[PDB]
């Protein structure tokens, strides 16, 4: 089964999943320099103040905190998307030292972490139907860097003992994403893919430019979650970051100056 290990990991995918090497795929380098502002783009719409978090997974590539998306509770709206996007799930992806963990690289830097909060579009009435549309799905990545502690962050930081291996889970009620937010809603955008298996080409990118800060404890507890499930081997969970891959026929628009 697909993973990051040396003999399942992202340079493997393709064999089981052909579209790795497609023309759409994420996550990308962000050139600065060359993402043209687009003045037709909109502010982004976050509407998180009726977000119901429900649970947080360990599915053996990364922690998962699920949210109701039975109704328009916690939606995404505006900026380059038409329509609106419900929440499903948010998560992490990060590195076994600070240096390296993101997926989106900006002028080839690699930020520590990255989050992802997923979201997906209402008119195709859920998430197994959104993703196998073109627009189906808007990701919201916000990158992290290593100074000062992330208060909003530490409620999910605390749970993570009791979901240590594969295919463990916990109760997460109350949580709100918004102390995950930093201050600017400044953006970059193109289309792209999910950074897992299966890969499919559904994804409006919306990538903040300003990073949120974490404390190094922070991120080091996340580093002692594990790819195992219980009684087996253990392989902590780190560097579970897709590199970034080509960006073909796309444009990155900037939502700034
Ligand atoms: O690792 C990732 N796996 C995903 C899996 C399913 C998604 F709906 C979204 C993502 S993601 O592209 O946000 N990141
Ligand atoms: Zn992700």
């Amino acid at each position: 089964h697909w993973g990051y290990g040396k003999h399942n990991g992202p340079e493997h995918w393709h064999k089981d999943f052909p579209i790795a090497k497609g023309e759409r795929q994420s996550p990308v380098d962000i050139d600065t320099h060359t993402a043209k502002y687009d003045p037709s783009l909109k502010p982004l719409s976050v509407s998180y103040d009726q977000a119901t978090s429900l649970r947080i997974l360990n599915n053996g590539h990364a922690f998962n905190v699920e949210f109701d998306d039975s109704q328009d509770k916690a939606v995404l709206k505006g900026g380059p998307l038409d329509g609106t996007y419900r929440l499903i799930q948010f998560h992490f992806h990060w590195g076994s030292l600070d240096g390296q963990g993101s997926e989106h690289t900006v002028d080839k830097k690699k930020y520590a972490a990255e989050l992802h909060l997923v979201h997906w579009n209402t008119k195709y009435g859920d998430f197994g139907k959104a993703v196998q549309q073109p627009d189906g799905l808007a990701v919201l990545g916000i990158f992290l860097k290593v100074g000062s502690a992330k208060p909003g962050l530490q409620k999910v930081v605390d749970v993570l003992d009791s979901i240590k291996t594969k295919g463990k889970s916990a109760d997460f009620t109350n949580f709100d994403p918004r102390g995950l937010l930093p201050e600017s809603l400044d953006y970059w955008t193109y289309p792209g893919s999910l950074t897992t298996p299966p890969l499919l080409e559904c994804v409006t990118w919306i990538v903040l430019k300003e990073p949120i800060s974490v404390s190094s404890e922070q991120v080091l507890k996340f580093r002692k979650l594990n790819f195992n499930g219980e009684g087996e081997p253990e392989e902590l969970m780190v560097d579970n970051w897709r590199p970034a891959q080509p960006l073909k026929n796309r444009q990155i628009k900037a939502s700034f100056k």
